């Protein structure tokens, strides 16, 4: 069948889809299932389809935006904007609302529109990609450098939507967010912060503007269509290096967690965003599941010390990189060493000390850490056949009971399920971001019902705990939005009654970050 | 004659501050002329009568202030949440829409709920001010430090809500606000953040929670009345130098801005946020104008050289404060001599080196960064007789010329309006606040009516050549906010939506930031 969207008949799409052609021209609207295809869910979680998009719209311009979303007005039409669309392992391109048409708006608005050597910022159109920007910065011979997080072929824009995040000292995307322009749910044109003072030049300079300051508003939201963003751009430092902290046992995460917080909480010496990877993590990214373990369920013991000894890996792998001039790296690393080893077995190695095969995770840091973009981490798709991922990533203080107490929560639930636990503490300065990747056979519906069912049961098993999750998949958008329901719902409640006055036709993403428009509640999707 | 709210009879203001009476108790509830008297704007703008409270009421609790905003829905009482209502050069606690009730939270909500040593933060109630915070943390021999702005006296809360600012590393207040608990204008209690989870916590530690990041949109706004609010505290360094650069020359403040931008953006070696200082700004802080000139008029070139000569100050003076081991201070400071010591005339100073009146500012300068708070500047009030001031504050690019071109501009119009030019440029890492305080005679009606016309024609002025100030006064909020106005004022259409959505009645703080709930557009209050 069709995938046509809800409540619209196919007579009244055909006639939007032609409007839609009439706006960006007939090669960027998309609606076969062979063109479609391509716009699912790259590592769908359910057994079942879900998340269909009924067609993809590439505008050319902030004007084409507006426009498209008149048209959605119109029909009814939903609509869920991405850039790149490649928020792999929370949905892909794929909308929350199935029957939506993608907004693809990176595939033709992907200009560099500034970047500035002087104040340090860039300012974006959706699809300019990491890799775009950093080849920018390398042909201009640019003193600055951009921040990314492990893939590079994502959105400088669209992962500040989502609110992702990199590793270098600028790694809040939001935080360093400075300025956009929107196009808001009847298809009216907004700027933020200094952009809404015509002739400003301080549009990347001064984020908040005057007033109540609602950049945050357009992020893991429904409130608008992104258009043009600002971000700044860290001076490259004169010189850094990376390095590895092998440490040997499981149960050292609590010793570990708890040495890092107070060299970390000033940024010094971790002046970057430290990462404690486990073993399978690492494991992933330069081999597959097989060459451990070809066996049925959960990986043992002794398949986990060969993956130990074979890579000369530890059980958990801190990862950090410094900053500066030589002397001051020297000092810093003195420090971290110093500190951590007192951890017996703890074992330290730089960028330079490793050219083995358990390192290439140590060097594709190095470069992430350096704003180098890399797709290395890919490989960890490789681990089993069809491989997709979901990522869970409850949000834990820098504590390292809190975080033992994750990990044996986590990795008894992966244990029933049969999914290996892929681990990585993504440290702030006062918080952790536990990734929890599951990686999985796509191929496989009981493999995919066993996710989303395992996903669903830590979400609600997290929560019980007091944990909650900073982003999350379509799938898991309602489980996580109704964690947050202080004050009988009243965070939800809030957000509700702003999505229904700026979107009073309910177009824009429904259901993304479980906030849906009037005409959606109450409905089993 | 009495004041009463916009369209409310005497009758039914009485029962309504008799509803009031039953929340909070009689004795916390002020309706007479002589109480309300001291709610008044203490630096009062324009000859007229202006920003008049009908009442005030002072609430023990979270609940207490549902009910207030219940009771005030019920009647259609406008409502202008304060903390300590000491936001003196914008208003002080006076309301924007005249005949509003004050809600003083801070009277009795003026608790510190938690400090947290391990992850550096606090949990205040609006009432904690920078002295309460310091002296708990002083009594109970805390590692961290507070941020304050130039006067103690007020709100950590407060000061945040109307994105107010302080000099240490962490004086950004709104940044590192982290979580908040708010009656919405319909009385509905609501937490962001991770607050929003029940049982989380990390309120205080991770700041977005999930969904759209709303805390934003509860500073320089009419949303709510926040009733309580996390901050991080930075850990308080090993050691500190201030310093004080002289600059002989007016025209100098092209080159020391263009010279600091370098030293600034990496946020080292000018690890905090540097202010310069003009010899106006820096005499009234320890002095009277008739030390100096008793004529008419602006001051003379041979009054300001004398200024300069007995005060051993420049005619911009440079302060920044330097943290860390002794040997990374004497670093900074040598990068920061070399650097600046290119401008003839340029004198150093540090707070070891000067125990004159000339040196009272940097005495208070190594106070303010380090987190001591201090109430001497104070003292700029008694500049005249019955001296107030008002904040005329646009944000600048990092930028010597375009420093050079708002301080002529604005010198251009306080000579105009013979009002003495008091300028301080606070400085962030890619912009700067140009705090232009113009010091006047309260009690001179001509000359507050010259301070309403003076600013209302630097607001049009600075907008024409593309500058929007970051936060202002009671009497200019309107004709700021008209100057964001990009998109034929999409900015403040999109705040007029969410306004009405949240407050149908129209309750909030009318004319905050120039937003008006429906029910007042329009009617020139
Ligand atoms: C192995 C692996 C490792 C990963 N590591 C990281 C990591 O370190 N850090 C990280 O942050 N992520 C990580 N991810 C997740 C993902 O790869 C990235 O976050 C990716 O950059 C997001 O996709 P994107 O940039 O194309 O954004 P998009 O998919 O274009 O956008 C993401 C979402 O933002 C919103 N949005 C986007 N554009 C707009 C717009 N114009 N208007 C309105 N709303 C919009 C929509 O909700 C959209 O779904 C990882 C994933 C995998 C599989
Ligand atoms: C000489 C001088 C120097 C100054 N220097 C500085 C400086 O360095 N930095 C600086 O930031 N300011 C400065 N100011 C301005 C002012 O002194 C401070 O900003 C002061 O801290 C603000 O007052 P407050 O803290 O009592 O806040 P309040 O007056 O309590 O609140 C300010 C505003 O925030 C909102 N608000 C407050 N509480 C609530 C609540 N509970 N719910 C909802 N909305 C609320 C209201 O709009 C209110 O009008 C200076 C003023 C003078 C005269
Ligand atoms: C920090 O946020 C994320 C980190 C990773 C991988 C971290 C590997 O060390 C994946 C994500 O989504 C799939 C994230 O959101
Ligand atoms: C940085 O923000 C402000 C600074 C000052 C005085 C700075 C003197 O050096 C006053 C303000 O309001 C009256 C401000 O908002």
């Amino acid at each position: 069948t069709r995938t046509l969207p809800p409540g619209v008949s196919d007579e009244r799409f055909d006639a939007a889809l032609q409007r839609f052609r009439d706006v960006v021209g007939d090669k960027w609207v998309l609606s076969t299932a062979d063109e479609l295809e391509a716009f699912r869910d790259p590592y769908p979680v359910g057994a079942a389809e879900a998340n269909l998009p009924s067609a993809v719209v590439s505008p050319e311009s902030t004007e084409q935006v507006q426009d498209i979303v008149r048209i959605a007005n119109e029909y009814g039409i939903p609509l869920h904007p991405v850039s790149t669309g490649k928020n792999n392992g929370y949905g892909g391109a794929a909308p929350r609302l199935s029957g939506s048409v993608i907004v693809k708006t990176g595939e033709r608005m992907n200009r560099i529109l500034e970047v500035n050597e002087k104040y340090g910022y860039a300012l974006l159109e959706p699809g300019v990609t990491y890799f775009d920007l950093y080849e920018y910065l390398q042909s201009h011979d640019s003193g600055l450098m951009l921040d990314c997080p492990e893939l590079g072929w994502g959105s400088v824009v669209g992962n500040t939507l989502d609110r992702g995040v990199g590793y270098t000292p600028y790694g809040d995307h939001f935080m360093w967010q400075t300025g956009l322009e929107v196009v808001l749910p009847q298809g009216e044109v907004m700027r933020t912060g200094m952009g809404a003072l015509p002739g400003s030049d301080a549009w990347q300079l001064f984020p908040y503007g005057f007033g109540p300051f609602p950049d945050g508003m357009f992020t893991q939201s429904n409130l608008g269509i992104v258009t043009k963003m600002g971000i700044a751009l860290m001076q490259r430092p004169p010189a850094s290096q990376s390095f590895l902290i092998t440490f040997d046992k499981e149960e050292d995460l609590e010793q570990i967690v708890d040495i890092m917080l107070p060299l970390r909480i000033n940024m010094a010496p971790l002046q970057n965003v430290p990462v404690l990877r486990n073993i399978f993590m690492d494991a992933a990214a330069v081999s597959k599941r097989t060459e451990w373990f070809d066996g049925d369920g959960p990986m043992p013991a002794e398949a986990i010390e060969r993956m130990k000894k074979d890579l000369d890996l530890g059980f958990w792998n801190f990862y950090g990189t410094l900053y500066g001039p030589p002397p001051l790296i020297e000092m810093y690393y003195g420090m971290i060493k110093e500190a951590f080893g007192k951890i017996p077995g703890a074992r330290f190695f730089t960028h330079e000390e490793r050219d083995d095969r358990g390192g290439h995770v140590l060097q594709d840091r190095h470069k992430i850490n350096n704003g180098i973009p890399s797709l290395d981490e890919l490989q960890q798709l490789d681990w089993v056949p069809n491989g997709g991922h979901i990522g869970f990533v409850p949000v834990s203080a820098p504590d390292g009971r809190e975080a033992m107490k994750q990990f044996e929560m986590v990795r008894n639930r992966a244990n029933e399920y049969n999914k290996d636990y892929m681990a990585s503490f993504v440290i702030g300065l006062r918080e952790m971001y536990h990734v929890c990747l599951f990686i999985y056979d796509t191929a496989d519906p009981e493999a995919r019902e066993e996710i989303l069912q395992m996903t669903k049961v830590l979400v609600r098993e997290a929560a019980e705990a007091g944990y909650g999750e900073y982003r999350t998949h379509n799938a898991l958008m309602d489980d996580v939005m109704a964690t947050f329901n202080w004050g009988d719902g009243a965070l939800l409640k809030f957000h509700e009654k702003i999505k229904d006055a700026l979107d009073p036709n309910g177009i824009i993403a429904p259901g993304k970050s479980g906030i849906w428009p009037q005409r959606f509640r109450g409905q089993n999707l």
